[PDB]
């Protein structure tokens, strides 16, 4: 997972020209940063999220920066059905000829507390968003991704998706499930799609702060700082990489 | 010699109280019978009253004691139901020395592009969510044991995802993760581990591999040594680990 270490990745500024990339959870944090970064490197970006107010602002900011205004679509992973996912895919089909990338960034942390105290309803929400709806949206978007010359599908993992640790409860279970889903898809789509996970590591975001209220967030890298791996997985330089889980901060030791 | 090479003493499990889920059929049935044969007081859990009674009657015929059974449907059980169940046992038993989570749903064996999303949800609900809720309800009883042993059922596809195993794979990855979190939280208080039984002669297995000759597979009886090892005192220092009952079998369909 430390593969990307010492990569010092600085791609051409048009790395993603003519790539159409959908980013979920795009309203703030890592998802907003990824959408803006991909657009700055030339991509046609599609924003997905649940907050119309924030999505409008991200689209406007991207338009100010690139002269091209991305479309946004509302999809709330916690409540959507399979039919809702297929209906979102049909909207994309009408507007875009393919998807060259899908970055699944949407997710829910839920409770950080011992197993004996985990709330079963929160557990089920974490599983619903991180695993089930992420699966359902993937399934709906597979035909679009297969129209790419080399489609790239990326899930969000975590160090606790590789080794479970005390108090990480549903989040850990859901990120192990994500690594599993990713491996099944990579196997089914060998030589057709790239399918991988990214573990962003500790990053300056509201989710991180909720899990570690004592941590000084100024000691963490920002979403901007961890973008090189996100760019690499969408551009041509990662073309024959699939079935892998990569750390965005290979240098960093997990924990506070 | 350990794990699958284990050669147990008779009465290894004397005075151990062990709850087995999915006890009506296949491996759960064999594990319940085997634990009682090596001296355990077994509690059977499943959704089918008739079949559980039948397993209990067989154990009675073999050992002279009648195990009790309780009904729980993991597909539809709420957290309340799990707590009610723990209440019911708590009226009759002072502790649990082991819990073997063997209940599970395989779901669709088909490409991710075809996986039925209602089945997928059901597989996660049984294998992950309700398995968690039942674990939560039973933890205090396990802590009352001198050295409680909590065992989840995993699969080769819980360690390496493979084409067409969709929801089952995701759910067994989640099971390994849940086992690791639980082992970490209960270090020096519980042992928490997974068993990967490998392919064994069961109805589930034949449904996923209709061309396979089941006579080329081990039976549930054949893979019991590891199941005994994890409940007996010989595994007391072992936690956080996943063990294969059939370390020398190639995963997937038999040749
Ligand atoms: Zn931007």
């Amino acid at each position: 997972n430390l593969y990307f270490q010492g990569m010092h990745y600085q791609p051409k500024q048009d790395l993603l020209n003519d790539r159409i990339i959908l980013v979920t959870g795009a309203s703030d944090g890592i998802g907003r940063e990824a959408a803006m970064t991909y657009a700055r490197y030339g991509a046609t970006v599609i924003l997905l999220g649940r907050n119309e107010e924030k999505l409008r602002q991200v689209a406007s900011h991207i338009n100010e920066e690139t002269g091209r205004q991305p479309q946004w679509f509302i999809l709330d992973l916690l409540t959507c059905t399979s039919e809702n996912c297929q209906q979102l895919a049909q909207r994309i089909v009408v507007n875009y000829p393919r998807l060259d990338g899908v970055l699944h960034n949407a997710g829910l942390l839920g409770d950080v507390c011992p197993m004996s105290e985990q709330n079963p309803q929160v557990w089920q929400d974490v599983m619903q968003i991180n695993v089930n709806a992420t699966f359902m949206l993937t399934q709906a978007l597979l035909p679009l991704l297969l129209k790419s010359d080399a489609g790239s599908l990326v899930f969000t993992s975590s160090s606790v998706g590789r080794q479970g640790r005390a108090n990480w409860g549903a989040y850990a279970a859901s990120k192990f499930a994500t690594e599993g889903m990713m491996q099944v898809l990579a196997d089914e789509y060998q030589q057709r799609l790239r399918v991988n996970c990214i573990n962003p590591g500790g990053t300056r975001t509201a989710m991180r702060a909720s899990a570690f209220p004592t941590e000084d967030p100024q000691k963490l890298k920002t979403p901007a700082d961890i973008m090189p791996l996100y760019l690499w997985l969408m551009g041509d330089d990662s073309r024959r990489k699939t079935g892998m889980t990569f750390d965005a901060q290979p240098g960093r030791k997990p924990g506070i």
